[PDB]
């Protein structure tokens, strides 16, 4: 009747034994939470890591967001005080009740109720932004003399800010700029304010602390659903799946679980409080909404055992025309040039996707040269503002090879799509490669002598 809450999602309470390790106990725990697609993380009772800033020195511009179920909404000035301010009073007046004494359940309750009404026209207000220093991570970083207190967590891997440059990450080594990817965002929240349905990019990981405040409620999608929640949502609000110009205009929405439920999607929730982590897995579609004026940090990361989901993902972007954050490819590469430097289980992952790579670019290079491009030329495509290395058709970010043509300059098109750059004949085109197949075999060889040393 109304709304039935999904089951909840696992939650995990690692020793500090456990916890030493972020990215050991993700890969320990994945079994379990790959199979609801996130999970409750609560970290040994006495790692307390020190929040501390002036409300009234942090400023942000808040996003105003409307609540309706199923309609379209974009991916992406108060003082934190009198935001907090704003909050309050909003919860308070909304409920008739002091914010402590709102039962949870209530507020979910109420939020389903609310967003499905169209009589409702409620709208409330939330701030995102990546870290700066008009509003920086609510983790101690180094800069100006610290306490030893936020010295004992400087170096936490479980530091938000330090997640991203660990020995068994990978968006590390990218030396390109992703900045919107692996710097950490703050989530100033109130009461109903939201996040719709999503992905992360590249289908990586996130993983998201509530610093202090009011819960935040999540539902979570296993990643192998994924193609069924997008078909249950294709049906019922189809303009979101209509073609996007940029990564700047990607449509998502609110919708409810039960909804996912009735159509055998399964789906889990979690109230995640201060001091607790949520973890999303590849390709897992979440959701929620706050249940309070609260402030939480989250970051995207790649494990090793990412690595072919995300050589999946940029497969599955070309299929849609979306375009891609960075190369997968030149990333793959990037880490075979430094594999001295590798850790070796990584050096032995990466190997195993370059040897993919590199048999895959082996059959695509013989497919172009029996169209009819003979003429090639070396070109380093790293160098390449990204908006000038995308292919015409499917919009990939291109670095192992494109095909172009005197015909019509600047322009490339991927592999997969050389009759889609103009009417010259094939004669007339060049393959553009970043590497002969000759230099990539040493590359993946360095990766083999260090993983198996
Ligand atoms: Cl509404
Ligand atoms: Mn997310
Ligand atoms: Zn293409
Ligand atoms: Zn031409």
């Amino acid at each position: 009747s109304m709304f039935l809450p999904p089951p909840e999602c696992p939650v995990f309470e690692p020793s500090w034994e456990e916890f030493a390790d972020p990215f050991a106990f993700i890969h320990k725990i994945r079994p379990i939470a790959e199979q609801t697609g996130i999970c409750k993380v609560r970290p040994p009772p006495d790692w307390q890591p020190p929040f501390a800033c002036d409300v009234d020195k942090l400023h942000f511009t808040p996003r105003i967001q409307r609540l309706n179920e199923l309609e379209a909404q974009t991916r992406v000035d108060y003082t934190l005080r009198t935001f907090g301010e704003m909050a309050d009073a909003f919860k308070s007046d909304y409920f008739n009740m002091p914010v402590h004494m709102v039962p949870t359940e209530l507020v979910e309750k109420e939020f389903w109720r609310l967003v499905s009404t169209i009589e409702e026209d409620v709208t409330v207000e939330y701030g995102a932004d990546i870290a700066s220093k008009e509003f920086g991570s609510g983790f101690p970083v180094r800069d100006i003399k610290l306490s030893p207190e936020e010295e004992e967590y400087l170096d936490s891997g479980w530091n938000l800010n330090n997640m991203p440059v660990m020995e068994q990450s990978v968006l590390a080594h990218i030396t390109a700029d992703i900045c919107g990817m692996k710097l950490p965002w703050l989530y100033v929240g109130m009461c109903f304010s939201s996040f719709c349905w999503h992905i992360e990019d590249h289908w990586s990981y996130s993983i998201n602390y509530l610093h202090w405040g009011e819960p935040k409620t999540w539902y979570g999608v296993p990643g192998y659903a994924a193609e069924q929640l997008e078909n249950v949502m294709k049906k019922l609000a189809p303009e979101l799946f209509v073609s996007q110009p940029d990564l700047l205009h990607q449509l998502v929405t609110i919708m409810n679980p039960n909804t996912l439920m009735t159509h055998e999607v399964p789906v889990y929730r979690t109230n995640q409080c201060a001091g607790e982590f949520v973890i999303t897995f590849p390709r897992a579609y979440h959701s929620g909404f706050n249940q309070g004026f609260n402030f939480a940090e989250a970051v995207n990361f790649c494990t090793v055992d990412w690595l072919p989901l995300g050589r999946q993902c940029v497969e599955h972007y070309r299929l849609l025309h979306r375009y891609c954050v960075f190369s997968h490819d030149e990333m793959i590469c990037k880490m075979a040039s430094k594999a001295d430097v590798l850790d070796v289980v990584v050096a032995s992952t990466v190997q195993k996707d370059m040897a993919i790579m590199i048999e895959d670019e082996k059959a695509l290079r013989e497919t172009v040269r029996k169209l009819g491009v003979i003429d090639s030329e070396r070109m380093d495509f790293e160098l390449l503002p990204d908006d000038e290395r995308q292919c015409v058709k499917c919009k990939t970010t291109c670095f192992m090879s494109a095909i172009s043509c005197s015909c019509k300059p600047g322009l490339l098109v991927c592999l997969h799509h050389v009759k889609e750059l103009c009417s010259c004949p094939p004669y007339k085109y060049k393959l553009r490669y970043r590497y002969t197949l000759d230099d990539l075999y040493p590359m993946m060889n360095a990766l083999k002598l260090r993983a198996e040393s």
